[PDB]
């Protein structure tokens, strides 16, 4: 897994092209500085899932030359690159402290905001930047933008549906230039989930690994796959919202154990939730009420059948490199 | 002109994409209603100076048909859709009040910072789209979404630098995770508004409807027309901050009045200058400073001066409607 190192070959070439632009060494240095941290910062610490499957469905749907390995490293750092933005963005819009047990780009001192937003849109167009240093010549060059092109517009309505749905434009259908009770419900988050992350979290990543590889587009594993990444996405969001719940409440988002906790409790204990902000006593209290149905073991029994219904699918997709990768996705939970 | 008409056929277009998803009609009514909103908010009311520019120079460097029109006017509107998401970014960024003589798209009840930025995505992801759409066929499909990218890069870059040069970061060249007097000449505020306003503004419009005539890349009309893009764009941009100048001075930002009275005006006026910030008497004071070596008349003189140059590139042109849609451009002011 010669995947890391690949690393920097790829941020000091795009950082490179900046240099390239008509400005004096002094603002050369200087920019050269703050992109090369705001790359390091934001594209690393994390396990780097995405990028690790667009490598391994590559390697097991193929003996591999350099240059189809320099492609496919750098297809995988441009993933990464898609989450660091999506990871800022979301730091931005949900207030967030810490990211990676770090401070948040948009908060540290020589970062606020105004940086943070021409820094997340420098990162997603220095995607196809490298996308096109290193693939134009390729034949999915067009697929491999265009499936990033789908991923990162699915995870932006899927962002603002996990943002607004409880918002008060979204209750009762005009707009005007607190929990909507039956926006809660288990197809509103399936659709939230899908959106918001199955795609550029699965699908792209498997896409991209399935092209380079040599399959055509209109093989009938690119819906299998689809319906695997999106039941995967459903997976893993849930289980995000397991770890998060144990600021999902602070922020009003949607989450499994508050709908799971909807269904199971009594009308008072309803009320009681929808009265509960950014408040200890009112996200204690929900807690509570988690912790009095045992949500908690209603996840593990969801990630039982979950994972039953995955590995059910992939069994399904008949292709061996594939299904082993996903299996062994599976396998880390 | 049939230009505006246009709008609604590319704009439903994308949600209607966006209607396709996998979604519940309530969700796809609600965000197709707030996306229509965004467009309508932040794509109308200006001057679509850019995409008119992109019409006029296809149809100069041409007699055309109806598929022709379609891609031109889609073209001239994504440049439209991408200056709506450059002037969200920016509302955002320096803390604005009122664009286009109405509210911030961050400043609405219903759509706070959280919002914009994700919108200011799904703009940027739109234009590819709906590039897609209508272009993919056509054999400058590439070199249209290319000079996207790097118009977008250097508007970054440029923006970057107008917000941070002054910066303590930019003092004495690492980052910890003020007027730089330095900072602030000629050479800078070229390379800040040339990478900020000029390509986006002028050389992509340009190039796009040149590519889109048939002009073959190689040709060195390119080059001819990226320096006359330069000008024209310093131009113009200091015609912008003579207009603000008459919140560049609330914000920090490295504005032509600023260096022409720091050229102009004596050592203890330079301190002064230093000393004057979000504080009316410090914006009065820099006002006063500026009215009182005239630096009004100075931007009469460099208008003269820059249009002239930028005349005699135009008549270097050796290209009979490229001029004219350029000296028409020029005598508009
Ligand atoms: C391949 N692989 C993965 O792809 C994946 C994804 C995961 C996840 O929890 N994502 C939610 C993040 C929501 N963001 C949405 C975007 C918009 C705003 C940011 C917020 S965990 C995970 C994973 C775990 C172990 C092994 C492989 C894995
Ligand atoms: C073709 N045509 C033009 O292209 C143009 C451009 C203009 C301008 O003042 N731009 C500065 C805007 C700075 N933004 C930079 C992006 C990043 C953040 C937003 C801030 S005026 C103008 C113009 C005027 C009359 C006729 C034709 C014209």
């Amino acid at each position: 897994d010669y995947f890391r190192s690949m690393y920097d070959r790829y941020r000091d070439v795009f950082i490179n092209h900046i240099n390239d632009y008509v400005l004096e060494d002094d603002i050369k240095i200087i920019i050269s500085k703050y992109y090369k941290l705001l790359f390091d910062y934001n594209c690393l610490g994390g396990k780097n899932n995405r990028g690790i499957l667009v490598i391994l469905i590559y390697e097991y749907v193929k003996d591999i030359n350099c240059n189809e390995w320099e492609k496919v490293a750098c297809i995988a750092w441009c993933i990464e690159i898609l989450q660091a933005s999506f990871l800022v963005a979301d730091d931005i819009m949900d207030k967030g402290e810490t990211r990676r047990n770090k401070h948040c780009w948009y908060l540290l001192k020589d970062v606020e905001i105004k940086n943070a937003v021409n820094d997340v849109f420098l990162l997603y167009n220095a995607i196809y930047k490298l996308l096109d240093v290193y693939l134009r010549n390729d034949n999915c060059y067009l697929d491999l933008i265009t499936s990033f092109r789908e991923a990162t517009l699915k995870t932006i309505v899927g962002q603002h549906l996990d943002t607004n749905i409880f918002s008060d434009k979204y209750s009762h259908i005009d707009i005007d230039v607190k929990i909507n009770i039956n926006m809660l419900n288990f197809k509103v988050y399936q659709n939230i989930i899908i959106h918001k992350t199955a795609y550029y979290s699965f699908f792209l990543p498997i896409v991209c690994g399935m092209q380079m590889g040599g399959i055509s587009l209109d093989n009938l594993l690119y819906k299998k796959v689809e319906n695997i990444a999106i039941l995967m996405g459903e997976y893993f969001q849930v289980h995000d919202d397991y770890i998060d719940t144990f600021s999902d409440i602070q922020n009003n988002k949607l989450t499994w154990p508050l709908i799971k906790a909807f269904e199971l409790c009594s009308q008072p204990e309803k009320e009681d939730i929808i009265r509960n902000k950014d408040n200890v006593t009112c996200i204690k209290f929900i807690n509570d009420i988690y912790e009095h149905y045992n949500i908690r073991d209603h996840y593990v029994e969801y990630e039982k059948k979950q994972k039953m219904k995955i590995l059910e699918a992939i069994n399904q997709l008949h292709h061996e490199g594939i299904e082993y990768v996903l299996k062994y996705v599976m396998d880390i939970l």
